[PDB]
């Protein structure tokens, strides 16, 4: 990959691998999510972040994902070359936003697009705080100055409020644990693993007859190495809609909530 | 990647990715194992064989016959760091009518040094029946033209590590992790649990203090029976000693064996 001409976005090419495809001989949303985070990491390194600044490292401050929204038109096939462009922007003191565009390399057409909100947090106390000038002024030089939105539409489906699923849930998958391969280098559960967990309680009937178009996922609380998660899903509707909740299998503490949209194969 | 000059092996380069690295900012053996399968698929496609993981030929598909991993053996000297470029060469080789063998060599692309090597034994099996059967001469004729004719061995040494007999762990196990289920991302396009997930499950019951002080050098895994989508696994480990462990996977219920293995760990 490489920074674009104007040094305000980053592009990278990927060849979809045999182990990255699912039931439809096409790439899973989890794989696509992995490619989002990889190109995110390449961009952060390209401009010298490591995604903390020296100011952030001094104050033990980290970015964490508050929300993730992914929309896929076409899942790329094994051996297909996909191009992903990414950029991130200030939302002032609220936090940053990273956005992605996925293209078919050969035809040049948009096959998916994604957006995510990141909030600034104390590493140790786990306490969210508004973004200060010093921090903003260090990263604003690496962001397009004009607004550039992957989801421009004046009311798109990335910024709607996700309600809490109510017991009893229609579908459930019980006793979900992360394994050591689900842990980043810092022993924090990978963000893409929550996506797997949410989809675990989607019914087989739907996997068989429908394909996933849109997923929106709120991050409330991280799941630790020795936590257990229950995955809850209820229908809310050609198209199929589902309300989702991850919560700790014991006391039922919420870690994630979300929505998915499925179109008929 | 590409078939080498003589069309009897296949070479491919990988750039190690952020999500591919573990606790020591280096690639997991699960990622390595993934890249081994990837280059194996790329080789099988480049010479016209099946891309299903089963690597079927013409006189195999109609007899409903598939290749199945009986055994896998991996040794890593160095684990590639994030952004490091790694080159993997793979080839296939006939083992009489007992089955086929696939080997790999890992190199650091920059220094050309060997940093890992692997070998695996495949057996032919009728899908629907889960049988076995030795290989026929009619099948061999159309896959021996794609193998080096003279023997070529990742682990050439006569009576080496990859060919020792692994015994059944006896209750009680020293370490256990129980109630392990596969998720949908653990299943290939055929809807079978991908054989790299077993590697993951075996290491789940490695003590944490060993993860903190040692690095994994060797793993050897026997594949007895496939775990279904709706099966549950317990992972059992016992120290046999450098640290050595004996491993067992078995259905959480009736304790039906699915895998046995050994791992060798070196001090960091
Ligand atoms: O939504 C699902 O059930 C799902 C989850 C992971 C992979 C696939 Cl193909 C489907
Ligand atoms: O069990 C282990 O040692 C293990 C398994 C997966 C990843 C890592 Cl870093 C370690």
């Amino acid at each position: 990959g490489s920074l674009t001409e104007d040094g305000l976005s980053y592009k990278e090419k990927f060849v979809v691998r045999s182990y990255e495809v699912g039931s439809n001989k096409t790439a899973t949303v989890e794989t696509i999510a992995n490619l989002l985070q990889e190109v995110g990491c390449n961009h952060a390194q390209s401009v010298g972040f490591s995604a903390t600044t020296t100011t952030m490292r001094k104050l033990h401050l980290i970015w964490v994902t508050a929300r993730m929204h992914i929309e896929i038109y076409k899942y790329p096939a094994w051996g297909d070359v996909v191009e992903i462009e990414t950029w991130c922007q200030s939302e002032g003191r609220i936090g940053t936003r990273r956005d992605w565009i996925l293209k078919d390399s050969v035809t040049g057409e948009v096959t998916g697009r994604a957006t995510s909100k990141w909030v600034m947090m104390n590493q140790d106390t786990r306490r969210l705080q508004k973004v200060s000038d010093d921090v903003r002024d260090e990263y604003l030089v690496f962001c397009p100055q004009e607004p550039r939105l992957a989801f421009p539409e004046e009311n798109n489906r990335s910024l709607k409020k996700i309600p809490k699923l109510e017991d009893p849930a229609q579908y459930s998958m019980i006793g979900l644990k992360p394994r050591r391969a689900d842990l980043d280098m810092n022993q924090h559960v990978n963000n893409v693993t929550y996506i797997g967990w949410v989809l675990e309680s989607i019914p087989q009937e739907i996997v068989d007859t429908h394909e996933l178009q849109v997923i929106t996922l709120d991050y409330r609380r991280e799941c630790q190495q020795d936590d257990v998660v229950d995955s809850l899903t209820t229908t809310t509707s050609n198209d199929s809609q589902f309300l989702h909740l991850l919560r700790l299998s014991g006391d039922g503490q919420e870690i994630n909530r979300g929505t998915t949209l499925w179109r008929k194969k």
